[PDB]
This record gives structure tokens, sequence and C-alpha cells, in this order.
């Protein structure tokens, strides 16, 4: 049919069979379909991202410096095949040909306070402050704030901070060679204790094991302790392996 | 039908099929529908907000500095899609095309004395006194007064004050790093007593 | 019907029911008849 009335906030795609090319007919205006064109689908409401939401569209249109949608001379539109893009709140937009709504209008994820996100850089990229990120690097998005999703970064899980109370310590095992918040070199399998009172947030490599409670030494008791490796106790005594005290 | 009598305090929407555009025909006057127009619905009574109430309308019309309802040249009306707005008591108003009555005429919530509201800022905004609010910040609307709802602020629950009598103290656990009313630094899990 | 193809050397008359007025649509060109117009007769050779 030639007469194609397109309601406000809707769009259609007419296929010029001359070049078998499709173009997005978007606008609150009716359309005349000629012999050479063939509308692909009825007017579809343009997808709007409500504020505080986001959406990602498969094969985003290969726009330019001004954001003008680069259109192929043949009658198609230049697309970044197989890539993704994050589109935040804006006016309703038409799906140009060769684009798929990969991610719907989903809410921006806001982490609660004393909680963190275990992000990981799937694709090599450069972060906000010129950071030479590489594929595989892990990230901790802590804070009660909101995280704006990104193509090169994937959230793996949400970790929760561990509250270390008074007279308590938390067992931390290095999952890989790393440094402790006190800047102490750690090796894979090395376990240590963090006594800082508060909601201690576990790091990407530091693995929370358990909370160790102190033992209260009255005047009628004392503690019988045998070492397991060479070290120095709090008094500084250089105890040896197997030594009991 | 061409003859469309619109009773006082009612409105209709005629669709100019020429541009498939709808316009709000509001007024205590009859209307003539031509071949190009097509009324969408019979006269609907304009929604009035009774005093001390409020209402929120989906996709509020993108008004201007003077409040003139910016109308699209095509025959539509400029809308702030997907947003909300709080409309208090006023004269009955017509629903311009592309607007949905999100919140009816509900009463303004007045907290009783010695009670408070647990508000939280869903959307980043700036408060009354230029406060750099961020998304997620919590608010306590206490007082026997009345709270005027807002788009960027959501009430989470109504908390009730705890009466501490003589020779008594109340256990207070910090849910997060914070300061006590006596300006005492607190850490998550820290419990103290208020006398 | 909106689509009104007028062959070369032919003409039609569309009645704008708004004013019940008719105008000669002459030309080797197709025509779009809106809701307000109503073609009176098919293209007639001039």
């Amino acid at each position: 049919e030639f007469i194609i009335r397109i309601p406000p906030y809707h769009y259609i795609h007419v296929l010029d069979q001359n070049s078998n090319v499709s173009r997005v007919e978007v606008g609150p205006k009716t359309y005349i379909r000629q012999d050479n064109e063939r509308v692909l689908f009825a007017p579809m409401r343009m997808v709007t991202v409500p504020p505080r939401h986001y959406c990602t569209v498969a094969n985003p249109v290969s726009r330019d410096a001004q954001g003008l949608v680069l259109f192929d001379v043949t009658g198609q539109v230049r697309l970044r095949h197989a890539d993704l893009e994050i589109r935040l709140a804006q006016d309703p937009f038409p799906l140009y040909p060769g684009e798929v709504l990969e991610k719907d209008i989903t809410p921006l994820q806001v982490v609660l306070p004393n909680t963190a996100l275990h992000l990981k850089a799937l694709l090599d990229f450069e972060d906000k402050d010129g950071d030479k990120v590489v594929a595989g690097d892990e990230w901790l998005f802590e804070g009660p704030g909101t995280y704006i999703p990104r193509k090169e970064v994937e959230v793996v899980e949400i970790i929760q901070a561990t509250i270390i109370r008074q007279n308590q310590a938390l067992r931390l095992r290095a999952r890989k060679e790393c440094w402790d918040r006190d800047g102490k070199e750690r090796v894979t399998g090395e376990e240590w204790l963090v006594t800082t009172v508060g909601a201690y947030l576990p790091a990407v490599f530091e693995e929370v094991l358990d909370l160790v409670d102190a033992v209260i030494l009255t005047e009628k008791t004392a503690l019988h302790l045998r070492a397991r490796r060479n070290f120095r106790d709090f008094r500084g005594v250089s105890r040896r392996t197997g030594e009991e005290w």
C-alpha cells in the first residue's frame, strides 16, 4: 500500500527493491510507498531510555564526530558490526536498519553503602584517568553510588564488606601475588589477619576466610601456644617452628 | 459526527488524519469535526486537584518559561517523555495529548508530631538550600508538618521516635560510619546508649 | 482512494467538502486525495 501513516514517535523501514536497501522512515507523518520501495514493518514506537536507565543496541550505527548517522551511499547505514554501545536517557530514537536492541531499558545499578562490585575488563581499553587497562584486570566498584555500565568492563559479582568488631581479626588468604592494604607483600596461599575495626571490604585478591576472636587471659589462666613457622611475636621474641610458650 | 458539544469543564482530542496528529479540544463549547479530523474520545472532565491534595501526570507537557504549553508544529504537543511532575491544587486542567494521569488526586501526607519520614533521593538533584544531593542519600522528614511530594525524593518508611524515660537508656547500633547527635564518630556495628 | 494517478492529457475534479468546492486537477501526474477532498470523476482527456 502506498499510504503509510506513521503515528508520532513511530518509524518504518522501506526496502528500495532497486538496490534491496532499507531506510528508517521515522516521524509523526504519513508516507507514500512507491513501486520500488517495500515497507518492511508497520510503525514501531521509538525506544526511549527513561531517566536513570540505560540500553545497549547491537551493531550501533557508525556515527561521526557530530553524531550524524553515517548513511551508506547504496541506501544502507554504516554500522559497527558486532559491537555494543551504552545509551542513557534521551529522546526516543529510531532503530536504524541493521540494529538490534541488545539490552532493553534496564535500571542503572546503584550499589548500597559498604558494598562493592567485582568488575573485570573483558576487552583491552583505557579507563577514565588514562589507565592502561588490559583484558582480565579485576575492579572493585565500592561506595553507595551508582555504576554506569560499560562495554569493556563486566561486573562479575557484588561483594559485601566484612564488619570486624573489637577484639576480633579477619583471616585473609592471597588468591594471587599482591600487597595488603598495609602495603605488605603477599604470595599465593599466604594467609594473614586484619584487625582494623569496622566494615573491612575484601579486596579482589584478598579472600575473606573467617573472623578470629581473641582469648581473654585472666590472672588465673594463660595461653599455651606452639608455633607453625618462624616468626616474631608481638613482644618481638623470635620464636622457632615447633617452639611452645 | 461533525457536531461535538463539549460540556463545561470537559475536553476532547480531534485527530487530524492529514498529519495523524491529536489536539486537546477543551472548553464549555460545542465543536465541528471536519473530514480531516477524527475525535478520539468524548468530552472528559478535566482533572482538578482539590486543596491539600496533589497529582502526578506521566510525560508532562514540555512547558516554557511562561508556562505556555509548547505545541509541536506537526500538530502534537511537546512532552517530557517518561518524566513525572507534581501538580498541586489549581483550576481543572485538560490532559494534553500524550499525557497519562500517573498519580491521582491523593492527599498531601502530613506526619503526626514526634514522627518522621525516611526519604531517599532516587535521582540526583539539588535540594531547597542548594544542597548537592546525590542518588541514594537518606532523609528524615520529622515534625508534625506536611510533606510535599517530589520526583527526586521517595519516602521509604515512617519511623516513630523512641520515648526514653528517667533512669533508662536506648541501645543505638551504627548501620554505617556516622556521627552521634553528641558528635561522636561511630563505625558499622558500633553500639552505644542514648540516655 | 488517496492515490489518483492522472495519465498525461487528462484531468480530475476534487471536491473539498470543507467548502463543497471543486478544482480541476489537470496534469500527467498522480494525485493524493485527502479526507477533506473527494474526487468527482476519473481523469478525463482534455
